[PDB]
C-alpha cells in the first residue's frame, strides 16, 4: 500500500478550514499566533542522572540513592498532572518533544519525571489524536537520563472501569518495555486491595513501585477522625509491608497545611528511617510552596513541583520557588534557577497555544475554599466547564456547596479521578434538581441518580473507608446487584491474543501489543483513533496552532513528517459548496497546485426538537438531561413496572438509564435510536 | 448657578458613545457585562477596632496595643497597591465604596487598611476624574473603626517631585483632618533627611508615624555587602532615634526570601523588643506567603496581605492563605475565613470591571526572574505597557536584562516609585538605542539620556546610599547645576493663601484647603480635573462599566446622584454627523426624552508625518521619542554649541530636551510648536 | 416567459369567444381566457371539447350570462350553453331588470358610518364602487390629504436627512425633514423621527415586513380527480361545504378572491367531501389542496 500521508494532512488542514475544530473548544480563546522558543541545548549525550542508577542496581538500589541523597530532590509534573489540571490534559507530543532535549541536559539530577499516566492516556486517544504509547517512546529516547513516572490507578491502571487482572499486569509490563520506571500507584478511595494489585503489577513488570496515599481532611484538626493522623500511618504500614519502594502521600486537591506536612512526614519518617518520602500537593489555596517547603524541613526526600508559568493555582508549586527558598540550606536542590527560567520561557510561550483550554477563562488564582469543597485541581477545571455545558455556569456557587453535602450525604470518600467526579455529577444533579441533602436522602427510591453514583453505591470502584451509607445505598440501589470485595476479581481473563487477531483482521498486519492493550482498556476510544488516523494521517507532525485553528488563506508553514522529510504547504482558497455538499480545498504543497474535497455540515443546520414533559404529569417520562439516545428498553403498549428502565441516554460520556416513575401502561414513546434530546423532551407516556 | 448634574452626566456617556473611553485602555479586554455582588452587611454601628484606641490613647497608645496583641495582626492593602501592582491603580470610589460596609464589619480587627498611598492621588484625578479627597472623607464615614493607612514619600508627600517643607507638613495636617491614621513615611533611595522631613510631618499632624526601610538585594547572601543585615539594622537605629511609632519593612518587589526574612526580623526583634515590626512584601516570585509566615514566626507584629482574587503575582500574599496557615496556632489572627471568602467573592467579580488593565493580560503568574530584575510590582506592569506603546513589546526579555545593568550602571540603588521609574527609562532608552552599559558609560558625554535620569543624577530624588556613581554623573550632566543635600531645604515656601486666591478667581468660591493642596502638588493635573469635571459633572456616582465603556443603544440602567435621587436612563439612538462635525445621541432620562450633541474626532482623524533624520548625518537631529513639540529654543541661522538645548518634548509625561549633538549653525528647523513627532522625524538641521 | 403564447392564446380566445369587439371589458374577458388556455396548456379546440368539465374565469362566465350585453351576431353555440350549464341567463340590457338604487339610504349609511361631511360625489362613488370607497374613506381618515404630496414622497417616501416643503392650502406650507427610524419595540412598531416647522415630532408605525413568516402544507394530485386544488393564488372569501357533505358535479365548493375577480371553485365529480383542508381569509398558491371527495 502506497502511503499518502500529506495528502491526509491537507485533507485534516482542509477539515478545519471547513468544519472548524476537531477538539471541542471550552472557550473562545485562540492559540497563540507564535510558536514557542525553544532553550539552545548542548551538542552531545545529557549528564548521567537517577536512571542510570535504576538500570545498574534496581528499583531497591533507586530507592537507596533516594533516601542518601543530600537535599531536597525534585520531581518535574509538567509533563502530566501540571497541565492536566491547567489545560484540561491538552498538551501535544510536538510541544514536549521540543522542551525534552533542554530537560534531559540541565534536569538531569531530578528525582523523575512524570510525563504519564493519569487523564494523559484516553485524552491523547480521543482528543489529540495521537498514540500515548508513541508518546512514551520517543519521549523516552529525547530523555535517556531521567526516571519516568506515572500515576498509576491499582486495579484500574488508566482506565475508568475495572480490568481482569491479568489485562493490568500485562499493561504495566508493557509499559516497563515502553521506558515508564516509577509507577505511582493510587486508590480512589485508598481501598487496600485494589492498591496491592498495582503493586504487584507494577513490581512484577520490574518497575520502581511508588504507593500513594490519597489525603483528605485535616491531620491537625481533631474533629476530624474519620480521616486522622492514625488512619495514615495504618495504610502506610500495611503499604510498607506489601514492599512499597518509595512511599507517596498524594494531596490531590491542595489540603496539606505547613502544620499538618510537618505533623504526617515527621511521623511517617520516625516510623520509617530507611523509606524514601514522597510528597504531592497541588498551589489550589495558593499555600503549596509553603506546604512543600514544611514537608521537605519535616524530612520528605522528594517534592512534586512544576515550570513557573505551568505551576500555582489548580497546579503544583512552582519549581522556581522552591529551588530558590531552598538555596545555600541543607534542602539545596541545586538546580541552577538560569536553567529554571529558561524552562519557564518555553511554557509560558507553549501555555500560550492553549488558551482556548486555560483554566484563567474562570479562575484568575488560587482559591482557599478548596479547605472546605476539597474539590481536586483537575475537577474543579472540569466541574465548572460541565456546569457551564448544562447551564449551571451562573449557579457554580451552589454546585461548590452541593458538592460538599454530596460528599458528606456519600460518606466523605477521598476525592480523587474517578471518586471526585462522582461527587461532581451528584453536586450538579442536586442543583439542577434544586434538592437539598435531606430531600435527596428521603426521596432516594424515587430519584434517578447519575450513573457513576450507581456505579460507586455497587462497589465498581472499591469500598470506601468506614462502608458504604446505609440506608442510602440501599435506598438508591434496590434490587440492583452489588459487587462484594474487589471488583476485578470476578471478571474472567480477557483473551489478548483473540483480541489482537480481531484488530488484525480490522485494522492490517500493523497492530502492536501497545494498540491490544489500548484497545483492551478503551475499546470505543482506540477504534475511532484508528478510523480517525486512517483518515488524516500523523496528526503529531502538525504544530499546535495548526492542528486546533488549521492555516489561514495565504499561510505557508513547514510540516516535518521525518527527519530530512519536509512539507512546504500553502493554503490558497476555500470554493463555494457543489450539489454534493463539499467544498473543495486549494493548497500548494511542495510549489504545486494540489486540491482536497471535503463536506460541509455547518454550511446547513436545520434541526427539529418539539418534545416536552409536564413537571406536573407523573406519566410523562421527560430526558433528564440533553443527550443521544443509545437504546429504547420498551414499546406503546408495554406494561412497566416502577423502577424498571425505559431508555439508555448517552450524555457527557455517561449512558445514563431512565426508569419509570410509576407502574403503568406506555401509552406512547416519542423518541428513536439516535435522537439527539435536550433537557425535559418528551421520552415516553405512562397511564 | 442651577446644578445641572443630570446633563453633564449624560454628556459624559453621550461622549463615550461617540468617541469611546476617556480613560487611555491598555489592552484589547472589555469590562465585565455584571456588577459584582456585594455580601449582605449587618443593621448596625460597626464592633470597635483598633483605631478606636488610637482616638482614644493617641499614637503610642496604639504602637503599644499592636506590640500587645496575641497572634499576627493583618493589614488590608487591598484597597491600595493591591490593585495599583494588579490594575494600574484604575479601582474606583464606587466599587471601593459598595464593599466598605462589609469591611467594617468583618474585618474590625486590622491593624489598619491602606488605601490612600502613593498612586492613587494622581491617577484618581488625571484618569479616574474623581477627587482623591472625598474617596478618603467617604471612605472614612463607611468604616469608622479600623485605622486608615496611607503610602507617604518621606520629602515629596504622594507627588513625583520635591516641594518645600510647609506644603509637605500642610498636607500631613489636612490629611490627618480627612481621617487618614497611619502614615507609611519611605524614601526611595532609603535617603534618611527625606524620612525625618516626613515623619516630623506625619507627627506634627498627630499621625501614627510608620518609619518604612525599602528592601533591596538579599541579607542572606554575604556576597552582596552593599545592603546587608548590617546596612539595615543602622538605618532601623536611626529611625528609631527619631520617634517612629513602629518600623515597617517595604519589600517592594517581592525579594525577602523566608531566611532573608529570619534573620532581618529576629535581629530587630532582638534589638528592638517594645517597638512594633510590620512587614509589607510583593508575591512576585511566588514565595510571599512563605516569606510572610517565615516574619510572623520571627516576630513582624504585622503583615500586609490582600484579598485573595486581589492577591499573588505583582500583588500582596493572599489574606486566605495566611488566615488559614496560621489558624490554631499561636499567630492565629482570629479572621473567620468564611469572611475572607464573601470578601474575595466580590473582588473577584469587582477585577472583571478592570479587565482593560489587569497585568494579566500581559503576566500569567509570579515570576522567579525578580530576584535578579528587582522590578518592583508596580514598575513591572506600566514598563511592560510602556515597551509595548514604543514598539519594544517582543524586546521585553532585553529591556529586563538592561533593567539590571541599568541599575548597576546608576550604582545598585533600591528601585521604588521614581527611582524604579528611573533605572525603568535608561533600560528602555538603552534597549531603544541597542547600547550595552560599557557603551552607554563611555558614550556617556554624546548621549541625550531620559530626563528622568538627568534628574536623578542632579540630586533632585535625594543622595542615593555610597554616593552618585563618577564619572558617570559628570559626563551625563556636565555643565548642568547639582543640587546638594535635601532638595526640599532649598526651595522657598509656597504661598497657599496666594494658590487659594488664584484658584477662586478661577473656579469661584467653592474652593478648599484639598483643592489648594491638590494643586500646590499637581497642578497641571488638578487643572485639567477640574476643567474636567465642570464639563462632565460628578463620573464617581457611574457604575465603572458605564464609566469605561459607556452604555449600549436601548440599554436601561440607574444612577444615584445623591440619596434618594436616583437618575433611570435609557441610551436611543446617536445620529450621523451633523456641518458642524458633531453627533446627536439621545438618551431616555426619567421617562423623558433628552438630545446631547456630541462631537466625534475619530471621523475626521488625518494627520501627515514627512520628516526623517539619516542616522549618518550628525547635522540631521531626529526627534529622540514620539512626542509633542513643547518648546523650540532655536531659530533658523542660529550658532548651536555642542550640548545646546534645541526643542522641549513631552511623551510619556516626561519632558525631554532634545540637545545638539555638535557645534555649529542651524540651517533648517522643520517643526512648530505643539506639533506631534513620531521617533526620528527631522527636527532640525545643523551646518 | 410565455407572454408571446398568451398573445397567440388571445387571438384564439377571441374567436372561441366569437370575435367581438375587445374594449374594457371584453378585452379583459378574452385576456382572462387567454391567460386560462395557456397556463392549463388548452389550445382552442380542447377548451371547446372540454368547455362542460373546464372551470372558466368569472369574467368569461359573466359575459356568456349575459352581464355586459349582447355581442354582434349574438353568443357562440354550443361553447355558451357548455359554460354555463343551468347558471342564469340575462336576456336583453342587464341594467334594465335591475330595481332603482335608493341614493337617499346610501346616503344616510354613510354619514352614519363616516360623519356629516358626506356628499353626492361620495355617494355615487359608494354606490358605483362600494368597497374601493369605503377602503379609500378608512385609508384617508388615518393618512390625511395624499394629493398634497409630491409624487416620489407619495411612491418611495423622504431618505434620512432629506427636506422638503408640503403645501396643505394656500399660505399653509409644512417643511419636513426625516430624522431617524428606530429599531422594533415590544409592540412590533418602529419610531420615525422628523423635523416638522423647525421642531422634532416622532411617530410610531408597526412593521410587518420585520416577520412575515407563513407556512403553505397542501398539493392536489394532478391524476386524483377526487383532490380539488386551487385554480389561481388567491385568498379563500367563502368556504361553501363541509366535512361529509354530499356533492353533485358543478356545485360550488369554496369562493376564490385573485387579482381582483371572484372565481368559484365547483366539483368535477359527485360524490362526499372527505376533509376540506383551507380556511376563511387562507392564502392559497396555485394547486394547493382545497378540498377532498370520494
Ligand atoms: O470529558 C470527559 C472526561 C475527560 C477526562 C477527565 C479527566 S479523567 C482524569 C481526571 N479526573 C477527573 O475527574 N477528570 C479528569
Ligand atoms: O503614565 C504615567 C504614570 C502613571 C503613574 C505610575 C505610578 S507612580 C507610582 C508607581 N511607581 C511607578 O514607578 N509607577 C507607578
Ligand atoms: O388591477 C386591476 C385592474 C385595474 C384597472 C385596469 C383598467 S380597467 C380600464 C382598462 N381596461 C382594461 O381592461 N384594463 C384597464
Amino acid at each position: 500500500p502506497a502511503q499518502n500521508r500529506a495528502q491526509k494532512l491537507l485533507h485534516y488542514l482542509g477539515h478545519v478550514m471547513v468544519n472548524g475544530p476537531t477538539t471541542p473548544i471550552p472557550v473562545k480563546a485562540s492559540p497563540s499566533p507564535t510558536d514557542p522558543v525553544v532553550p539552545a541545548v548542548p551538542i552531545g549525550p545529557p549528564p548521567a542522572g537517577f536512571r542510570d542508577i535504576l538500570l545498574r542496581e534496581g528499583p531497591e538500589g533507586f530507592a537507596r540513592a533516594v533516601r542518601n541523597h543530600p537535599g531536597l530532590l525534585l520531581m518535574d509534573t509538567t509533563f502530566r498532572d501540571a497541565h492536566q489540571s491547567l489545560l484540561a490534559t491538552r498538551v501535544r507530543t510536538h510541544d514536549l518533544k521540543k522542551i525534552a532535549p533542554y530537560v534531559a541536559h540541565n534536569f538531569s539530577k531530578l528525582f523523575s519525571m512524570e510525563n504519564w499516566g493519569g487523564a494523559t492516556f484516553d485524552v491523547a486517544m480521543r482528543f489529540l489524536y495521537e498514540c500515548p504509547w508513541r508518546r512514551l517512546q520517543e519521549l523516552r529516547e529525547l530523555i535517556p537520563n531521567i526516571p519516568f513516572q506515572m500515576l498509576l490507578r491499582g486495579a484500574n491502571a488508566v482506565g475508568y472501569t475495572n480490568y481482569p487482572d491479568n489485562v493490568v499486569f500485562k499493561f504495566c509490563e508493557v509499559a516497563k518495555e515502553n521506558g515508564m520506571d516509577v509507577f505511582r500507584v493510587f486508590d480512589s478511595l485508598n481501598y487496600l486491595p485494589n492498591m496491592l494489585l498495582g503493586m504487584e503489577a507494577a513490581g512484577s513488570a520490574g518497575g520502581v513501585v511508588e504507593a500513594a496515599i490519597s489525603y483528605t481532611g485535616d491531620v491537625a484538626d481533631p474533629s476530624r477522625t474519620k480521616y486522622s493522623l492514625q488512619y495514615y500511618m495504618g495504610l502506610a504500614e500495611e503499604l510498607v509491608r506489601a514492599g512499597t519502594h518509595i512511599l507517596c502521600i498524594k494531596d490531590m486537591a491542595g489540603l496539606l497545611k505547613p502544620t499538618a506536612c510537618t505533623m504526617l512526614v515527621s511521623s511517617l519518617r520516625d516510623r520509617f528511617p530507611d523509606l524514601p518520602l514522597h510528597i504531592h500537593t497541588h498551589d489550589t489555596s495558593g499555600a503549596g510552596v509553603a506546604a512543600m517547603l514544611a514537608c521537605a524541613q519535616a524530612g520528605a526526600d522528594v517534592v512534586d513541583v512544576a515550570a513557573d508559568s505551568m505551576s500555582g493555582m489548580t497546579s503544583q508549586p512552582s519549581m522556581g520557588a522552591l529551588v530558590a527558598c531552598t538555596r545555600g540550606t541543607p534542602l539545596d536542590t541545586e538546580v541552577p534557577m538560569e536553567r529554571v527560567f529558561d524552562y519557564s520561557e518555553y511554557w509560558e510561550g507553549a501555555r500560550g497555544l492553549y488558551a482556548a483550554f486555560d483554566c484563567t477563562a474562570t479562575m484568575k488564582s488560587g482559591n482557599s475554599d478548596v479547605y472546605e469543597n476539597e474539590i481536586p485541581g483537575g475537577q474543579y477545571t472540569n466541574l465548572h466547564f460541565q456546569a457551564h455545558s448544562m447551564g449551571l455556569g451562573s449557579k457554580f456557587k451552589e454546585v461548590k456547596k452541593a458538592y460538599v453535602e454530596a460528599n458528606q450525604m456519600l460518606g466523605d470518600l477521598i476525592k480523587v479521578t474517578p471518586s471526585s467526579k462522582i461527587v461532581g455529577d451528584l453536586a450538579q444533579f442536586m442543583v439542577q434538581n434544586g434538592l437539598s441533602r435531606a430531600e435527596a436522602e428521603a426521596q432516594a427510591e424515587e430519584l434517578s441518580f447519575p450513573r457513576s453514583v450507581v456505579e460507586f453505591l455497587q462497589g465498581y470502584i472499591g469500598v470506601p473507608h468506614g462502608g458504604f451509607p446505609e440506608p442510602f445505598r440501599s435506598k438508591v440501589l434496590k434490587d440492583l446487584p452489588r459487587v462484594e470485595g474487589r471488583p476485578g476479581a470476578s471478571l474472567p481473563p480477557l483473551d489478548l491474543q483473540a483480541l489482537e487477531k480481531e484488530l488484525v483482521d480490522r485494522h492490517g498486519e500493523e497492530v502492536t501489543p501497545e494498540d491490544v492493550l489500548s484497545a483492551a482498556m478503551y475499546p470505543d476510544v482506540f477504534a475511532h483513533f484508528k478510523d480517525f488516523t486512517a483518515t488524516f494521517g500523523p496528526l503529531d507532525s502538525l504544530n499546535t496552532r495548526l492542528f486546533l485553528q488549521g492555516p489561514k488563506i495565504a499561510e505557508e508553514f513547514e510540516v516535518e513528517l521525518e527527519r530530512g522529510k519536509t512539507l512546504h504547504i500553502k493554503a490558497l482558497a476555500v470554493s463555494d459548496l457543489n450539489r454534493a455538499g463539499q467544498r473543495q480545498v486549494f493548497f500548494e504543497l511542495n510549489g504545486q497546485l494540489r486540491s482536497i474535497l471535503v463536506k460541509d455540515t455547518q454550511a446547513m443546520k436545520e434541526m427539529h426538537f418539539h418534545p416536552k414533559a409536564l413537571k406536573d404529569v407523573k406519566g410523562q417520562i421527560g430526558a433528564p438531561m440533553p443527550g443521544k439516545v443509545i437504546d429504547i428498553k420498551v414499546v406503546a403498549g408495554a406494561k412497566v413496572a416502577k423502577g424498571q428502565p425505559l431508555c439508555v441516554l448517552s450524555a457527557m460520556k455517561m449512558e445514563t438509564v431512565v426508569t419509570s416513575p410509576m407502574e403503568g401502561t406506555v401509552r406512547k414513546v416519542h423518541v428513536t435510536k439516535d435522537m439527539t434530546l435536550e433537557g425535559d423532551d418528551l421520552i415516553l407516556e405512562i397511564e
